[PDB]
């Protein structure tokens, strides 16, 4: 079969011909449909020689859509061809958090060396996949694949961050989302299915506050020095109930610190290394919690499928081939692509 | 092996010898080492011929502990030997809520036909068992087996109906517990595990209310017309905050809605068909919930499982042999066991 | 001034003239904007000489808003000219649960004889009212008067309902609304803003169905025999997570037990003596709670504002003088209002 | 009468004699019954010119307990001799964070110049003491005035700390409560009463870790270099799902750092000026909140002071004079106070 794998360190990533696999007892094997391309497949390979421990080939892709094409023995709940949405951040399935559904805090993946598809095990970024269990496909129904490739993080990865203080978004509240990039404009939208909050979106890009407009965002400011006393404007000085920082930077993250409410939120969402809120007293208001949340739940990603086959969630998306592939994630890093690039398997 | 079964319509249920189970893949075979005896096997066998829908025969018991005595084909994170409690309200481990767990409160399991151990599949008082599925396993380490066998759902189900209200229950609270038997005096030590809340049991033998003395129970009272007023002495006139009524008769329920408080919470968990709660304006004071809650969820089992092992749950039992396991269950319809009964096969 | 009183048993309310009151120390005067006419006055005047206990002569209306006319001595907080809408639910302020705001269930506002607006105290049909308290004013700023009025309690009612299981509401989810009249038509709309959930509404009358979808119900089903299975062919047979059956009539208690889901809830907001859900094993769903709410708290009251002044509850009304007043409660006898009336004196 | 006022910048507290004040519509004049010294008291007078805004004089004490002694105009709910704890953090009463009892968390409070007793009001450090509203007196009824003057802070804080992550204290959870004085002896009680949380306590003195053990920590641990390993010894290498840092110096946060789980919590709730947690990706495990709370609620003082009543709370205290009132505070300085120090107007 055909796929994307980065194969050397620090080279690009390049279209390769390797065994379709077959699915043991539990697994499944799956025809992609579509595969997204993420912004931490490209902190994946500017990772060093040192730092990198996924093993070398790797399929790339860890947001995956597809049919089921066999079924490994035992295995019930799925008949061939059933459309499913891969559940990403595979857990041990066994601890507390995992039972719960809360897979992406499983604390003993790491030990048992289950790791995501395309962080670690084969991803979607080819003609097939294995998933290792049942409990890792979510059913997509007749939903178009290519919008829903980025449901499985691009949607699940700002969904669980505003369903951590989503008590606290209501009417009346204010959610600012900084970074209206892959993630923050499924974001804006997730806050006003689920939620009463004005959305204010954040960007450094006039035509990413377009596109929050667009999606929903009820004003848009430019990102930098003026941020925060224009958020502060907007909201009688009252300051933001909830900050969604999709982009992570110290700047975005200070911004973040001088717009928060007293009893507010801030989730730092985005991955800069070195970066991170300053949480002490006189450096952040009271009460005002912070986190880094990871991915997402099980039942949170059938709550963003159901979002997306209720009409509640545009995704904005580029097509591939697996041949553009390369080319693609070369756009990813220039920052091209304006919304979500996704790969389809001809 | 041997086994206890029930093998035709009223009759009372014979010790037997059948085939020693083999795992089939994904499943796990269990030597079991304790297995609980509830009232809900009384109904069981209590049902008509009609209304008996769980096929025959039927090997009993869904309170289940055992050893890992074989894994079938491609189970993962069991090695022979190790303690397990048997989760028993098995769901499709797909739908929304058994993505959380919550398998207890799987839509999909009645269309599906997966139904407990004991409950439709063979169940745990047997030398072994089939379980399923791995994520049905939990884990005990050195925890008696026999006091780990009533955690499966004497402890599960009172945790449970408790853990749906917990955040009532806060210092100022008043819990009343109705039923001191097998569940209830489990009940207690759980509302003073988790909860600063009074707890106040009621029961109609003056045994069973020291026995909730003994377990910690801050008050006893005697059951019937007096206890509403009773309780209403206790709590300054103010009402409970929750009551959990194990027994589940029209006279309970009557008790439970005299007593309750505004805005406080009514847990019918006992079972008497015909028996409910008459809840609408007049008939039930302001915003005090009612609902019959059903077993636990995985998560739950859990933390059950860690309140046995740091000391908070002492689980009165009487041990039975496989061959005494008839007579246990007449022993169990006279009420003279004080707790709960629990078969170890030889 | 001029008001509208209840003041024999039986007959019906006449318009009179009684004093322009004064504010003593902490109350505050205010000149009456808007007055609200609920079902709940009719259930009052339908009271028996026995039953009714609210005193002669009665000032009606409970939903109020006004502008400050005067401050009694030591209020702070207003300034004269104030918008303000009236918090009905009044407690003592000083227990467990009026500390949370939640003075719609203050356990002791009954012992000390403190009484809402248009149930015990003068009400909000009048050219002016008393509030006992500052925190009992709730501002709006620039929202029409008219618009306001029926947030105070048509509004703050549903609203409250809706929070006790807001949980329940993600994606997914279906809310079934029960009766589409002056609190159903803002529970829908309430529904759309604060959830993702789809909304079922229900109905006698097609004109309140068409009223349904101008506000924002997803679908819209006659009342009656056939309801149960129409809301289950919407749901694919998997029930309603929620029903709030702002009607409560036993009928549709009926309804909205045969529709509810497993681990789901029904609100029983409407009022008809005698009429009541009846919770217990196989009568109602696993895990499905029932409630009787009332009214709102204080929190809810300003985040019904919020929503309000966001634009996202359009607020059906017609509006009457003083003189009117009589007339529009025989009109709201009969059914005849489209949504909420309003009386504003001039 | 009598009272200890802080009269000059840098200058060490002095008894003096002041006006014995009248209460105003809506106050309560207190008789003092017991006065706490907090640690928040030396940082105040610690402050130097440019920073100090509280006034001068200033009569000290914010933790305060008294008997009703004379009701302001208007004021209803307290008659003449009523025992009461005074809630501190007082709020505008109005704003969305107030009408939950949230008054900690009021926005408006500092741009109104309402700011709590013994820290801009006048405290309760003297025979009597003005308080503005009946809804900051919380009745203690026969409780010990010196027990119940500790509850106000030393109780409060902690209880609201440990309220924001309950949910995640269930049994298997672990509390880490690092500083063992005041504050963090009421806290290890706190966790042991309202939930089934292992509790480890860390201090730097013996004497602390055997108060710890005393009051109810399952372990004790030296604080320093040392101490994130032997917390990790402890809990199998899994972290601590919760860490309340009492200290909050750098050394505790990084200590809170080391050991927090996966989808834990970190409060910081002692004050060392510029000690501040780095949460940011690498720094912090996934999904591990950190906040920095304030003081507490209305609900949480009553619920704080309903364990006390239910015996609970041991609170170990020393009695001091008014005339012993500097001394006392010197006393405070050198940390030779076991506990909290108590002033009793004789
Ligand atoms: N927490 C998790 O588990 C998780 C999951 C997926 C992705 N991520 C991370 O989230 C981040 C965003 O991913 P994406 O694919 O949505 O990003 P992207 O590449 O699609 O674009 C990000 C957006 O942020 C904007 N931006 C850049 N710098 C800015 C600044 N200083 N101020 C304001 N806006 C700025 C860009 O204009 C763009 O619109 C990445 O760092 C990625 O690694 C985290
Ligand atoms: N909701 C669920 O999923 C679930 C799970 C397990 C059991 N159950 C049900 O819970 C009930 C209790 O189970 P158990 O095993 O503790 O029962 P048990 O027979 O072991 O003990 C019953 C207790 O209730 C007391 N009792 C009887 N009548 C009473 C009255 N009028 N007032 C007060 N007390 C009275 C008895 O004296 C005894 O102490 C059973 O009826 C069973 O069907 C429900
Ligand atoms: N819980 C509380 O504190 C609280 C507060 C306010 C009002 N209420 C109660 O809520 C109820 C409704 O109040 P309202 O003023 O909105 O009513 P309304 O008179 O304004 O509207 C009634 C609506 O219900 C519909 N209806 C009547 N019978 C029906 C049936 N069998 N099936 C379906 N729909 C039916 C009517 O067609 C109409 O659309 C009243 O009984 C009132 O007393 C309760
Ligand atoms: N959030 C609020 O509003 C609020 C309210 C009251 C107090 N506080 C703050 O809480 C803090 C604690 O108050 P307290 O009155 O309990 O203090 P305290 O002086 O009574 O107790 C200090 C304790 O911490 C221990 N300690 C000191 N350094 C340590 C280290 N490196 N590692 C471990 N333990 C160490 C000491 O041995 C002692 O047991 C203060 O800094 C105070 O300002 C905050
Ligand atoms: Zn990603
Ligand atoms: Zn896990
Ligand atoms: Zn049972
Ligand atoms: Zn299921
Ligand atoms: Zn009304
Ligand atoms: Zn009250
Ligand atoms: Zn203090
Ligand atoms: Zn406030």
């Amino acid at each position: 079969m055909k796929a994307v794998q980065y194969t050397e360190i620090g080279s690009e990533p390049v279209v390769v011909d390797i065994p379709t696999p077959t699915p043991g007892p539990g697994e499944i094997l799956l025809k992609v449909t579509a595969a997204g391309l993420c912004h931490s497949d490209i902190h994946v390979m500017d990772m060093p020689a040192a730092q990198y421990a996924y093993g070398l080939p790797l399929t790339l892709g860890h947001e995956g859509v597809g049919t089921v094409a066999e079924l490994g023995e035992g295995v019930t709940g799925f008949g061939v061809g059933d459309a499913v949405a891969v559940y990403g951040p595979w857990g041990c399935g066994a601890c507390h958090a995992c039972a719960r559904g809360r897979e992406n805090y499983c604390t003993r993946a790491a030990d048992l060396g289950i790791t995501p598809p395309g962080l670690g095990s084969p991803g979607s970024m080819a003609e097939y996949m294995i998933v290792d269990s049942a409990r890792h496909l979510v059913p997509i129904g007749d939903l178009d694949p290519v919008a829903a490739a980025p449901l499985t993080d691009a949607g699940l990865t700002p969904y669980h961050a505003i369903s951590r203080v989503l008590p606290l978004l209501g009417p009346g509240s204010t959610a600012v989302v900084i970074g209206v990039g892959g993630l923050g404009h499924v974001g804006i939208q997730i806050l006003r299915a689920v939620s009463a909050a004005r959305v204010i979106a954040v960007d450094l890009d006039d035509d990413r506050l377009a596109l929050a407009r667009e999606v929903g965002a009820d004003a848009a400011v430019k990102s930098g020095a003026g941020a925060a006393d224009a958020i502060r404007e907007l909201t009688g000085g009252q300051g933001a109930t909830a900050v969604f920082d999709f982009v992570g930077a110290q700047s975005t993250i200070d911004t973040a610190q001088q717009v928060v409410a007293v009893d507010g939120h801030i989730s730092v969402v985005g991955i800069h290394a070195g970066a991170h809120a300053k949480v002490g007293f006189f450096m952040i208001p009271f009460g005002a919690s912070v986190v880094t949340p990871y991915w997402g739940t099980r039942s949170e990603l059938m709550e963003v499928v159901a979002l997306a086959r209720a009409g509640r969630l545009d995704i904005h998306t580029e097509t591939f081939t697996l041949d553009e592939g390369p080319a693609a994630y070369r756009r990813l890093r220039e920052g091209s692509i304006r919304g979500r690039g996704v790969v389809v398997p001809t």
